[PDB]
This record gives C-alpha cells, sequence and structure tokens, in this order.
C-alpha cells in the first residue's frame, strides 16, 4: 500500500488474484518459475492514452504471450466493462479488474492516483522468482513504448 511511490526493480512483486474479462482468476504466483510476467497498468477502459497503448501490445501480443512469457493488463474496471472493451478491441491477452477493494493492487505496486482513483500508467516486468526486473511510470502526456517492454522480456533468458 505506497500510492504513488513505484516500487522498484529488485523488489519482491506483490502477490494477487484477480478476476480477468471472462471471470477466471489470473493469480500472479501460479507463474513463478515457468514465465516471466509483464504487468501493464492502466487507468479506464475506453478512454485515454491507453487504448493506444494496449492496441501496440494487441498488435505485438505472440511476442509477450508464449512460452517464455505472459503479459496482464490491470485497471480498476469490473470483469464486465473489461469484457466489452476487449470484444470490441480485439484483446484477448487478460485484463485484470482491481476493483474491490478499489486499487488496492495498484496501490502495491506503487502505481495509483489516489486523487484520482484509477492506476497510473505503470509498468513492470516481473522475473520467474517473482522479482521485479524492469519498472516504469509515465507522466501525464508519454506514451508508453512497447518495444522497450519486449527488449526486456528478451534479455530475460
Amino acid at each position: 500500500p505506497r500510492g504513488s511511490h513505484m516500487l522498484n526493480v529488485g523488489a519482491t512483486a506483490p502477490d494477487f488474484t484477480l478476476r480477468d474479462q471472462n471471470q477466471q482468476l489470473v493469480t500472479l504466483r501460479g507463474y513463478r518459475g515457468a514465465k516471466n510476467v509483464l504487468l501493464v497498468f492502466f487507468p479506464l477502459a475506453f478512454t485515454g492514452i491507453c487504448q493506444g497503448e494496449l492496441d501496440q501490445l494487441r498488435d505485438h501480443l505472440p511476442e509477450f504471450e508464449n512460452d517464455d512469457s505472459a503479459a496482464l493488463a490491470i485497471s480498476v474496471g469490473p470483469p464486465p466493462t473489461h469484457k466489452i472493451w476487449a470484444t470490441q478491441s480485439g484483446f484477448t491477452f487478460p485484463l485484470l479488474s482491481d476493483f474491490w477493494p478499489h486499487g488496492a493492487v495498484s496501490q502495491a505496486y506503487g502505481v495509483f492516483n489516489e486523487q484520482a482513483g484509477i492506476a497510473n500508467r505503470g509498468t513492470f516486468v516481473v522475473d520467474r522468482s517473482g522479482i521485479i526486473r524492469f519498472a516504469e511510470m509515465k507522466q501525464p502526456g508519454e506514451v508508453r513504448d512497447q518495444r522497450l517492454w519486449t527488449d526486456a522480456l528478451a534479455a530475460l533468458t
């Protein structure tokens, strides 16, 4: 529980179990020993810079979801909201609901905007040991770079 003091590289990634857009439970620990995990926090479905960011993820998804890697997008929306958006947008990767308690996982990663009640645009790569290996927060206005995500992942083996 850290508001917006982003966790740093070398920290243990906080565990979570959240519902995806099809109401399945996704748990970060379940990847430990098996894949590196890209976590893409985003503020609000249907609006903002994050439509373009998630569209880049989509447009390069086989590079992020494979035998070595998984990608999970996280926001405060509940599953029905993420289902509709994912269907319209062509998103087939998990969108997870940090919905109730509201923003709890975003807060644990230090990427929550307490004033607005939404996640900031933070991104992490978690290795097979559960350790944060890459961390960023983008300041209002600048869009994240999906090429940098793939490069971070490629370095992890």
